[PDB]
């Protein structure tokens, strides 16, 4: 596993962890992240289902949208807070679910994801996992804010009595939304992390149960009175169906390309789907939420003005609380913070209900492509120009 | 040719292969191969025409395409398994013809990925070449399960007697169809191999050159085997093919091999089934594709299209040559593996349920070639730079 | 800050410049620049907002057109004068505004860009940034021909008194235009400039982020000034401009300093002139466009699509701060020939004859984000490579 | 310039040349010439305008072409003569003019490219630049065989007694055609070659008249009985335009990228013009030819399928000249004339005339692109999978 020279050097470098506040944005905690973690964790965290396509195009297709800022306009005052799931929130971002999070953060593991999100001015949504390290009481009952709520991601047992119980204490514990993944029926293969392993039915585990069926979504609805979500759509035609059995929201995910390969990017799909949710007369009859790839504020802004209602982020919150634990968190929830009003300013707008999609150009959103193979020969024989060089010392 | 300094190092790199179970993906058979056989052997099975552009174009076109899974379905159970050519398969793929495996198997050659499609719980269909290394006899003989089947391909020769004579022997032997090639009435030009070995030259008596409908249409009157036509590369030829009655056809540029620039299989299979149901010719052909397939979701890609069966050469090529029968079987372990996991995710059932409404086929004809790199731009340029660890 | 060895090197390097006219385009005083800035002017001038996606993309768009010259042409013969805001200057570029200059150029700032702009045959409109280091007095009395024009940009004080004097101050001073910045309300984040220093803080008092139209009507009337709107990036916003009456509008993001995701000013440009035609506002505005513009063709491409003049920042910065006013002469050479060259083999003769029919704006639309790297099958791949020269 | 340490290593890898028939590709070429000429020649042939945009996009822009080859077909038998300008030859490709080919062939500069076009049993056109080393009656003079032709590229003179006289002796001398220079009225920047002459209509030069018209091609076609080519054209306007005056032919060409840079690949503008000479009833009144980054027998038959009468090749020819001589033309010619050959038996097809386009698959012709900037950050933090490794020895 570990080695006495992994250790030996890892201790080394996260002496030298720059301080909290030179951090300046979210990929900063995951270069330190990457290499400070034990090889467990960090192949653990940053692996993804397969070849990992799914994984960087839920980023990479964030740039296939470009901004129509408005200019003139008085931006002064700005404000990002929203609604989300009935509780207002500071923030139009979440932390999205996260399992084993001590292997990253040790000692406090989910406690400390927790305190990161309610210890500052600005009070962020938690989602806990049902396969989190820590225990859903201590997790919730380390929340240092009354103002700040948490929400309970679940995976529905093959033994439903397990799961009837775990929501009856969730509830009573103070969730305030059931978010249940159903991207997970089988476990992806995240092959960093088998590798590690060495130094077909077998995907699954009753733990999850592979037959969960919509049916069970309805029934759910009737033994709880928690907003329930659907975490894990990945096409139009289920957003339709969630909405029709009355649900109260989905999450556009595919697990962070942990699952899936070549499912397409949420936030493509999410720009497909308002759009027929309103020809289906079902405008607003559900919140949509987004996750996969987010990393700068105008990733958030660009999902908002599609018509989200809230968009996730799983790592960077990860790498955050893993190198500065609570305190990292706090920053990594600053730093989005800020980046989303700058840019919002210099959109020209002042509030969330007004991100709007005739502020975004869409025009190339469907530039996906795939080039040609390279002429190897032609341009390995090619020599290029080159710059004017300084005079011979 | 393969010098002492090759030969030892390749010795020494060949028991320090890792344990057959460490491998996860065919990728690691290929990186293996690469580092193990003969240059001969790995420039004989590793390249492609010319360029190779078509090679990697086979493999990536796939990635123009996305899928559009279904959630909350019962996916507890899964099948895999289908039929091809009038036989029940357990898997959608198969191992297509491969000349000359001793190259890379000199002991067992082809009568190793016999064993390997067949010694497991897997039977997997094997197409055997007329230019293999063994015989027909000691292929087939070679086969450990009576429930697995063989395809025997063929290239006629201008002495069509001899090919006469070796279908009536293949089918005495119990080969189940004929595929005949017809990408190669030329043979490629495949430049690493002629690195190596330092127009009438790329035809040879063995390839007639001359093949026709007229032949097939004949082949066909003298055989019972199903016939599929190995090598079709455009619409019209699969219409053809549909006219003359043979039983189905495998879109392919054998591998990249053939011609450089004929487009991805994936990519004419896309645009052929559809017009097939227009000319009312919906079902009266069985079409494989081959070329760049590489993982399970390749391969579902295929079948959500509308391909029979999804063939692979080199990476059961590298398999065997590296790891013999066992790489074989463990290969098709994990092409299994992977198809039947991306197929609970991609909330489906059975190989009758992959359609196309499974896929977002909507970036498909996004094969790029991008506007040269503005050099002096880009050098100048710097770009950002993650915060660093305080100095030691 | 800058260090001994820092400053020790860069010393050393700016006595091995090499002759100014040894410098053969705009790159090349930004690779020397790159070299002998002190660590903080080159991360001051160099950077862009948060990604810098837009500061390249703003070059890049460039690329996406290409041209349809006219052949047989007497093209003996060419002129690239045009006319300004009202002033006719012999060349169809300016100087946009960069502050703080002294950073590169510690004794003379923008004092030496002025003398630049006028000292050669050619002159060329320099417009001067309100934050600059130097003075508007100083910079303007720097002017060594009266024939030169100067442009005053201006950022609305919180306090508009003070922003009612410089007015009144610049205006008596004789500057041929104001071009009132619009996109920087606030400040955008320059990482390179952030890390070297190792929401509301983005607003300065300086620059009211409270601008709007209302203001800058009012702005109208207490000036006779041309007035310009710069920072416009979308149809809808030049549509108002033209509709409140003010000059022009420079199509602009700020050089990428600003919104990361701004699009290409080219590409704004490219849809707005013909939407300002069928609002019919033709030619009631007077377009320009700035941000990665390097090369005398993207000049003529802005031309073509209708911009009335297009602006530089940062390479004549560099060219300033590695060669002074001489620098800043040789930049305006450079970028004189280009256009010249360029628009003879264009086939024409003047800047009125610049018109969209010499474009190919076919692939104006190809801004694409290609699906990631397949980097297992590319990194196990194997090109074809070179023959060898014979073993020595 | 040219050093002794530059002379002494060049002089010691030209004789490691390796043997004449292990030279497998025109790439191969490339790479011996681009290590053995004096810097000079290497930089006049190889530069193109400012940032050579356009050189590397005229060979690029073939690679948006695919195939869609027949099979089934009787393909024992090929042929790949046809005819152009009048003359019977015997493949579909030429030599196009290159100026100064003493610069890396210093003995015989052109004489050697005659030869080299006549010894073999392929006999190949050869257009002779006006600014050739060697004077034109030594290179026709040099010619081998009397069945192959030699055409005459033409710069029209400011002093236009010199061309007139000029005209009359290649005519004299037995060129079959004149291709007329029109899209060089001014020098391109070659900036490679610059920054080595440091070791505005300082662009014109009276050589090469800026003034010519098509007035002055029309005259042209009075004073001579010889095929007239427009060589040069970039768009369909002057297409169109030359076969109106009634000129025997043009060459989409722009000067191998060494003129307007951002001039479209001339394989692009040969798909959008043959159409319109169609609809504008002007089939066949001209002979159209292509250059500009065609390096692979695929190359030529993709340009012979759209419509091109002949496909003209510049700096293969120079390199294989220049690193081999005579010797090398022919070589290069006898790998270009096999990778069509062996093509065009896979296309399925048996000869030039049967080279249509319906062979090919335009649908990508316009996929001509730029993508969005690198996102550093993200890839620059991103590992990518890795390969299994050998056991450790
Ligand atoms: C290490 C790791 C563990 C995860 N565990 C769970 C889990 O137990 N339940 C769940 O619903 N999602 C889980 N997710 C998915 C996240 O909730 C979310 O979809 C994803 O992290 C968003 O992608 P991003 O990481 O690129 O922001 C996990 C993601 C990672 C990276
Ligand atoms: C080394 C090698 C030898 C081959 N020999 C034959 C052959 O004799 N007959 C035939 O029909 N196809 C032959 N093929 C082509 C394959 O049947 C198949 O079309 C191809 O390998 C599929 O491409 P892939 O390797 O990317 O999966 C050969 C391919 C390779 C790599
Ligand atoms: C270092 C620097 C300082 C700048 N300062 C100002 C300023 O004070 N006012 C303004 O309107 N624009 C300012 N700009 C933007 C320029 O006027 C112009 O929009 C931009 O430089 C064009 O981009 P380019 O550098 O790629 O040509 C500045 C740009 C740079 C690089
Ligand atoms: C070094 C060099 C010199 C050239 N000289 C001439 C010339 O004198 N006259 C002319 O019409 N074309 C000239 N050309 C252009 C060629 O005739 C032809 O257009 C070009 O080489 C085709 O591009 P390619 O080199 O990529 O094949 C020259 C090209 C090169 C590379």
């Amino acid at each position: 596993g570990e080695t006495k020279e992994d250790i030996a050097r890892k201790e080394q470098l996260k002496s030298l962890l720059p301080p909290l506040d030179n951090i300046i944005n979210l990929y900063d905690f995951e270069y330190l992240a990457s290499q400070t973690l034990t090889k467990q964790a960090w192949a653990y965290y940053s692996s993804g289902a397969n070849d990992e396509v799914t994984h960087r195009e839920n980023h990479n297709a964030y740039h296939r949208i470009f901004f129509k800022p408005k200019i003139l306009v008085d931006v002064r005052k700005v404000d990002i807070s929203t609604d989300m799931l009935g509780s207002h929130v500071d923030v139009p971002f979440y932390v999205s679910a996260t399992a084993l999070c001590k292997l990253g953060n040790p000692l406090e593991g989910e406690k400390d994801v927790a305190r990161g999100c309610g210890q500052g001015v600005t009070k962020v949504p938690q989602m806990i996992s049902t396969l989190a390290s820590c225990s859903p009481e201590e997790i919730i009952e380390a929340a240092p804010s009354d103002k700040q709520i948490q929400w309970y991601q679940l995976y529905v047992n093959s033994d439903r009595k397990i799961t009837d119980d775990l929501v009856k204490n969730v509830e009573k514990l103070g969730v305030k939304a059931l978010f249940v993944t159903v991207d997970a029926p089988s476990l992806g293969q995240r092959e960093k992390d088998m590798k590690l392993k060495f130094s077909a039915s077998r995907a699954l585990s009753k733990f999850i149960d592979p037959s969960l069926t919509w049916k069970d979504i309805e029934e759910l609805k009737k033994k709880t009175k928690l907003p329930i979500v659907i975490k894990g759509v990945q096409r139009t035609e289920d957003v339709i169906k969630a909405a029709e059995i009355g649900v109260s929201g989905v999450v556009l995910s595919n697990h962070g390309g942990r699952q899936l390969d070549f499912s397409r990017a949420p936030i493509e799909v999410l720009a497909e789907t308002m759009p027929i949710l309103e020809q289906r007369n079902l405008k607003d009859k559900l919140e949509v939420f987004v996750d996969g790839g987010v990393r700068r504020g105008t990733d958030v802004l660009k999902a908002l003005c599609l018509g989200a209602k809230g968009v996730g982020l799983g790592r960077p919150f990860l790498y955050a609380n893993s190198c500065y634990g609570r305190n990292g968190v706090e920053k990594a929830i600053e730093i989005l913070r800020d980046e989303i009003e700058m840019s919002m300013r210099l959109l020209g707008v002042t509030s969330i209900a007004e991100l709007k999609p005739d502020l975004l150009d869409l025009s190339t959103l469907k530039a996906r492509t795939v080039g040609v193979p390279n002429d190897v020969l032609y341009n390995e024989v090619y020599e290029g120009p080159t710059l004017t060089e300084f005079e011979d010392a």
